[PDB]
Parts: C-alpha cells; sequence; structure tokens
C-alpha cells in the first residue's frame, strides 16, 4: 500500500460496449488508493486517460494532445504489481478508431 501513482492526474471514461453501464466510478477509486488525482473533466492537467468505449471525442483528444492513453489493464496491473508500470505496454483500444 503506497501512492506509487502520486504523479498521475487521470481522467477515466470505462464504460461497457453497448453504451449502458458506466464504469469510470470504479477505476477512479483503485486510482486513488493508489495516489493518483482524478480529475472529472478533461483539462489540461490530465496526464492520463484511461479509456474503455468511452466517447469518440476523448480517444481525438488524447491522441491529439499526446497524454498517455492506456486501457483498464494498466490501472490492474498497477494495483497487483504495487508499482507505476509503464502505460506504453499499456495501449487503450476502440473498435471504431481505423472507421
Ligand atoms: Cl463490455
Amino acid at each position: 500500500a503506497a501512492p506509487i501513482l502520486k504523479d498521475v492526474v487521470a481522467y477515466v471514461e470505462v464504460w461497457s460496449s453497448n453504451g449502458t453501464e458506466n464504469y469510470s466510478k470504479t477505476f477512479t477509486t483503485q486510482l486513488v488508493d493508489m495516489g493518483a488525482k482524478v480529475s472529472k473533466t478533461f483539462n489540461k492537467q490530465v496526464t492520463h486517460v484511461i479509456f474503455k468505449d468511452g466517447y469518440q471525442s476523448t480517444w481525438d483528444k488524447a491522441q491529439k494532445r499526446g497524454v498517455k492513453l492506456v486501457s483498464v489493464l494498466w490501472v490492474e496491473k498497477c494495483r497487483t504489481a504495487g508499482a507505476h508500470i509503464d502505460e506504453s505496454l499499456f495501449p487503450a483500444a476502440n473498435m471504431n478508431e481505423h472507421l
């Protein structure tokens, strides 16, 4: 138990694929438990976007702003490893990205 993600300012958009369930609150809780700040809005302070089936506008903004854009598996792996894991190993997915 340690503030391993103290330098992270996260914005979280984690949804079911069919867009009916928003699971962002539980990933928010996991991140805060590791010392991160989680922003309610995707402002200029945000360093990390945790993305699953979120808004296309969020995907695009994360890419264009050059923030770390990671899957939920990143959050789990930091937790289970007790370490700030390399974000490049956990690229987020967007099934519509090349369409
Ligand atoms: Cl799902």
